[PDB]
């Protein structure tokens, strides 16, 4: 039981929560899914304030008192301590606003705390002059977003490496067993299974290829861009400080664009990921296609290959065994489609110098990245691994 | 801490807990998204375990000391006192067995414990035999994302009608404004801006009879109908029975479908739907597109109309999550499409994610015209 | 080789063309695909301007001798006489005025043809002020598009309701037929090949019913809505007598809209129609996959129907006969999901009181209409009717 | 009129056709849409048996004699020469095996017309048996769509860099024109117009650079892979023999591919060249948009630039100008976008060893690139270049 002053009014903020009423205010305009953003999301979120109070103060803007605390209670969101304060609706209004300022405010307070001084106390450490100083939502908030999204797709990378490999080890258990091989799903001559598996193996290459190549077009940011791009009194020495130290600690060869007008109000590398991410979920649905399918019987199907039981047996009826983990595969693929879809309208809506529908752009980019990767770990795991031929 | 048999090994569920193996092997085969399914959906699946039961005590085949147990403890659930309990995947395998198994034990222990006996004893209350009766995977799941989807269309369909209503009082609050009427971007003729607001409230209409409509189909459910739709041993009697219990306990004027082979693998039912609400979003969008243009400026718009300041820089965020929910939604329906397509001869085994969207279309479409109408429609004015 | 004088400059006209110059420079604007506008469109595009003469006649606008002329050079276009002389491509910007103006030329030019005048001189018949007269593209346009779809959207529920009945005929023809059912493309309980093939038969119904629901938010037109709605000097005598021939010659029971301004605007009557015919063809694409896979083998498959052969692609391997008319199917399947995609865009595109991306919306629409029909016709003749149980 | 003789029945061909009797089944099972396969296909089906011909010759699995006047033949196609005696839908089922037969028709009828012989009488050349010697439908029809697709792309490179160019030619005209920047349609700060052609430059460079790079996957073909992958008799000296006549004649860097099984079943080539193609419609839809809100006015809109007039003033409203060439490109924007869905549909469609949809694949993929070249061609010719501020 709290309060907060903002020019709609004033609510009551509980005592324990380290978000204002910037944020409260954004829980009743966008009430819209109820979910929460990612966690590499804050993270990265974090890693940009972190980044931005060090350079602030080595160019004299920040107090070195208050900064210092900054610092600190923006290293403790990086480790994600706090991700139960992050309660804003990915899909909002506002491009990003919700989310910069659920970031603003939980690190102010929570850097208030710590240097002894009272939560919501904006005085002493404002969430929009101290820890928002020299940055715009225009620039923290895609940052960030390049940033998780870079993260989240490096992560991607070595899980789908890793299930490559496993297509490839299978390719060879099989290179001696033979199958008929089928086009028009009509027999054609017999085929080795082991070669199927190689085709699969070899696509899942290829894409591994596509996805890593559209990380080079996220390394570009803008931070320091402020509201447009022209930068609007963004001073060169923040702007250079700050892309070395977000290239330190979120760890990607991060740069700074060329132009940043270029760089604030272009959405197109995004939809590139989104890209390279649905022909990846394409390929994987047709050998999920295929997997069930040469799964299928005992009595009527094709019986070329078995799957591991993950899921119990009919009830009475015997020899009945799903694929649920192809299946899901499947599913995983149709986000993903429907999730480009969405990253496709989205990006079009782009406006003159800001694209105002970056939030369920990134809801959706991230959710990819991320059900991806599950479903990769989880079937190469519980399906891939075990896969024996009949 | 607890110890429950599975045909892969033994699990440790918490003793807190009233789900069993089944849905913490669920877990570990589909950590994909996080999600939990609607609690509209837990409580439609809640209103089919009772209905089940109700008629399995009627016909006899179910203990009637146990079945009682199996009701109430139901009914817990169609509250929602037990919606934490529910913890698989929207997406998954098994085309939503992970979610009706959920259910089946979720239930089964909360009847347990009713009648004073032990959790995990499926010797004394088997989810599978007891609570999953004359049903199978492939119907008390469908039938269930029926109910939840008609239940949460209604709240649509209501929600659209208060907002197609507020548009309608705003076409008359600016009968008199003159704006200058705009084709190609390029200057028109004047018009008046309660017209464009009367445009847009009757294609608002327009799409509250095609949502509506996608009702009829949904009606026609499948229970008894077992695993293909041949019945494979069903007694016609509980059809009737559990059917006319779902139209009671749902709310809905439920019918047994004609051909039960045929409401058990299509899913155009779902797909209708989908369409509808697509339809809606790509109206409502354009409406957004509109109103952000309208309230552009200052100094370099077309101020026609001043929408709330409801967040600090004052931009216009409520058209804006609107076109963002727009965009979620034609995303949402490709993937019910395909998902629609995937279907294999009697059963179409992606129904999960394909009824994960179609209920976050119909969730998040309601959630945003409430506060689209709320904290904005209301308060619009003229320059 | 002729001559006409246009704002840009002066082109030469072929003595055999019937268009003009306002024909030629959207021919120089938009060779984008190449194609022309859909024959029924053409048909209906004359319907409106026959009607608009016959009206501006009645009520004391065109002089009674040249539109007479109009009228019966109308006539000619409506039976077909003049298809190749619609040029302008399907997809072009003008929120299809240059279609209109394709049509007015076509017209005008074969009316002074008709009463001993020379083509090319507009004093005597020009297409803007006689032919075009009390009408803006934004009318003339949508009511002949409103017109076609709804013709071409009559022939695809007859051709799909003959379909349906030869579906319900051999899932009579197999009430006999056992086979295995089957669940995640697994073996669970035996059931009957004329149970599937009703199942095919009872949604296509379905699909015929949300097809013909369509047709009615279609029987409002905007005629005489002009320019914007307001009428813009709007005689209510005309658009209540243009209305009325056009409902009559076109077969339609067409009303005028309530309000012009909506009609003008909106765009969902098409989206309707696009969505119910993108879920027909989902059932259709899933009834295909079905049918592939019960006529796959013979050795290494289901082997639960023969489809009748249409077709060698046995070069490489002699006696091979593939499903080519479903798999012709999921493709025109997977157009319609396309087509659709693109009409969404386009809606959604709509800015204030005019809709200008119309044109490639309603290539798609009809499209789809046309190639369902079409796909329909040829899969029933020429392989549901000859399917034959194994 | 001819007399054939097929397995359905003896259809009569006109004597002046090329095409056989294989070709007239085509056009009875899909009669869908009445386009024609595009030319440069056309073109690239005939580099195809030229090189497929050349090998054979080289080999001594084809008579010299014969296979001269198969070189011959092909040649005059390779030039356009019969681009009329291909009339089979481009959707279609057999997995392209009409298109390709239609080719071997045209070219064995006309081959046998060089050499004074009967048109029809395939005693002395038959399509099936010469003019397709070596090479399965599943890959004479694909390393056609590669070569095809990658000739197209090399036209949509240049004239997408000739765009980009005069973006930074405007871009340095206006360096000194100030407009309004705007975020959310709300005033921001000011800012140069000549800034904003230079992010819209830039992307669309960007975009050359990614549509560039799906060039390379392409380069890979599947020739000597006939039926499966496995060869089936497929001479390593024909393979090689014939990919370098393929890539000497084509204009492209060809190789064969390393697994012939992955190449004639995997179609992520395509669905990488078309997710590249939608970005760049997305990114100049935005664009597009813009230059249609900065030219809305006169009196009542932003009035920042004036387009050139490409279309008269409207007959209802005097001197009213349209931005129609931008309109234009919207739409064709609104058109790739479905087009890609259409071919991730098609892909995924894929089962086993081929990839029976690739018909209504190639056809969007072609026509998206051939589109977007001619809007973009007609875009910079008609629109940018003349763009003048206010
Ligand atoms: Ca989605």
């Amino acid at each position: 039981v709290r309060i907060e002053k903002d020019f709609l009014g004033e609510k009551e903020i509980p005592k324990d929560a380290y978000y204002g009423v910037q944020t409260i205010r954004a829980t009743e305009n966008f009430p819209i899914t109820g979910y929460r953003i990612h966690p590499e999301l804050i993270k990265s979120l974090g890693i940009v304030k972190k980044s931005a109070a060090l350079a602030n103060m080595e160019v004299g803007l920040l107090d070195k008192e208050v900064g210092q605390y900054i610092v600190k209670a923006a290293d403790e969101v990086i480790e994600g301590k706090w991700n139960d304060q992050f309660i804003v609706d990915p899909i909002q209004g506002g491009a990003g606003t919700s989310i910069n300022m659920n970031a603003n405010e939980v690190i102010a307070n929570r850097a208030l705390e710590l240097m002894g001084e009272e939560k919501g106390n904006y005085s002493k450490i404002s969430p929009n002059s101290h820890v928002n100083m020299s940055q715009s939502t225009n620039d923290a908030f895609p940052t960030a977003t390049h940033i998780a999204v870079l993260s989240l797709l490096n992560q991607l990378i070595e899980t789908t490496k890793y299930m490559q490999q496993e297509f490839m080890k299978k390719a060879d258990e099989f290179a001696g067993v033979i199958k008929m091989g089928r086009t028009h799903l009509q027999d054609a001559v017999p085929i080795l299974l082991g070669q199927e598996f190689e085709a699969y193996a070899r696509v899942i290459a290829r894409d591994i290829e596509r996805i890593a190549n559209t990380r080079n077009n996220l390394y570009d940011i803008n931070m320091g861009a402020t509201a447009v791009g022209t930068g609007l009194n963004a001073d060169p020495e923040y702007i250079s400080i700050v892309t070395e130290h977000l290239a330190k600690f979120s760890g990607h060869p991060l740069r700074s664009a060329q132009h940043l007008v270029d760089a604030t109000q272009n959405t197109d590398c995004y939809t590139e990921v989104s890209s390279a991410l649905k022909v990846c979920m394409i390929n994987m649905s047709k050998i999920a296609n295929d997997l069930r399918l040469m799964a299928s019987g005992p009595r009527a199907g094709l019986s070329e290959i078995v799957l591991p039981a993950r899921q119990p047996g009919s009830s009475i009826m015997p020899g009945k065994v799903n694929p649920v983990m192809p299946e899901v595969m499947n599913q995983v693929a149709f986000q993903v489609f429907g999730n480009d879809l969405t990253i496709t309208s989205a990006s079009e809506a782009g406006q003159f110098e800001l694209n105002v529908m970056e939030p369920v752009l990134f809801f959706n980019l991230i959710q990819s990245i991320s059900i991806m990767t599950n479903v990769f770990k989880s079937f190469t795991e519980n399906c891939l691994k075990g896969i024996k031929a009949n």
